[PDB]
């Protein structure tokens, strides 16, 4: 039988002050270089609240360091759909499409950041990438 | 719309050699004193394979240090139901019921370990607790 029992036996709901504390550790383990450990905290956060741009961006940033570019890119796709005209995710999907050796999709991602973004610093990165592509093709 | 896309986009299934590596970190963070960080790795493992005695015992051991005794005890309940006559979980449910200041339930847990367990070392702990209860009531 096993059953489950006279129980409780949750209540998986996690308090918000703890959901945030989890993010904090996810960031720390990221910064402090310990990647595979931070991939958990993120994969966890996404399992709970998947429509959070901050959590998706985190996870995607990890699949990108782990060099699993296809996955990181599909995630950035969503981070940008939840993206109220935030073009950061599109820039990185550019970096990814580049390492996936498909530079036509890559060129479009950067061209697109330049045309619609209001992040003056990001437009600079994105333009700088375009320039560096045609500089030794 | 958002959609999800041309994707994959898992595939949450985690390789077994990684599920084990996650346990390993959960233990390390536990031993190395960093509790709240280990509570995640465990809460994660239970989210995946909840019918694992090792994972449940881990999480319960953490709720018990975090002094959330009621939750720790409900988990031990299950760790023992999956428990092929392993009475360790019942011993701790005794420690918990004690801090929940309900010493009648506590006395029964220990008496029960004494009567059915084959862990000679455990039977000594369980008996010593009983003796220490009536020694200054």
């Amino acid at each position: 039988a096993i059953n489950s029992g006279a129980t409780l036996k949750d209540i998986n709901a996690i308090p918000d002050d703890m959901m945030d504390d989890i993010y904090s550790y996810a960031y720390d383990f990221y910064n402090k270089g310990r990647i595979e450990e931070a991939e958990v905290f993120f994969r966890f956060l996404c399992i709970y609240d998947f429509y959070n741009v901050d959590y998706i961006m985190g996870l995607a940033a990890i699949y990108q360091i782990k060099e699993q570019f296809q996955q990181a890119a599909d995630l950035y796709a969503v981070a940008f759909a939840l993206g109220k005209n935030d073009y950061t995710p599109v820039f990185h999907t550019g970096q990814c499409q580049l390492r996936l050796k498909a530079p036509l999709k890559a060129k479009e991602c950067f061209e697109l950041v330049i045309q619609h973004s209001n992040d003056e610093k990001l437009k600079i990165k994105a333009q700088s990438y375009l320039d560096a592509i045609q500089d030794i093709k």
